[PDB]
């Protein structure tokens, strides 16, 4: 009895979204899905995401993350069916993942951005919103938005967590 996931006709796209400008790193800021908790005795930490716009249209995408120590994994993301809409390359690659949908939501390219994903693995389904930032704080006010956004596709407040700023790994 995980939520599930929302039809798309509930996830708008950016309209006319803009690759390049989107490109660079983001900071994930808000983190909300049917697979997250507020977890209070080891509260998530913040990563961060770069995005990489390659001749092809297609972004390298690398997330740097704090564990040990840091992780930083590649991938591959394809414009997809509409601009702002992504599909992973080379799926064939992680084992047990039979599909992966990135849509961006909203964005000013300079400030922040809200991204859905919605995966299918294991035979489930997840999805999640980011809340990404340029930096690693973003107004009251968005972050307000994100949670209403969030709850529109029918996660409650335990589902929704806003990352500790950290300093280790995601700068290098």
């Amino acid at each position: 009895d995980l939520i599930p996931a929302p039809p798309l006709s509930s996830v708008p796209l950016q309209q006319n979204f803009q690759d390049n400008q989107f490109q660079g790193k983001w900071y994930v800021v808000g983190l909300a899905g049917n697979a997250i908790l507020r977890e209070d005795e080891d509260p998530q930490k913040m990563y961060a995401t770069i995005y990489e716009l390659k001749e092809d249209k297609s972004y390298n995408v690398t997330s740097v993350l704090f564990r040990d120590g840091c992780d930083y994994w590649i991938r591959t993301f394809v414009p997809g069916c509409q601009p702002g809409e992504f599909t992973l390359g080379n799926i064939q690659s992680y084992p047990g993942l039979t599909s992966y949908l990135v849509r961006v939501v909203s964005t000013n390219y300079n400030q922040f951005a809200m991204v859905f994903f919605k995966k299918v693995s294991q035979n489930q389904e997840y999805f999640k919103i980011t809340l990404y930032g340029r930096t690693k704080e973003l107004t009251s006010e968005l972050q307000e938005n994100f949670i209403r956004f969030s709850k529109s596709l029918g996660l409650p407040e335990n589902n929704i967590v806003f990352p500790v700023p950290i300093d280790q790994c995601i700068d290098g």
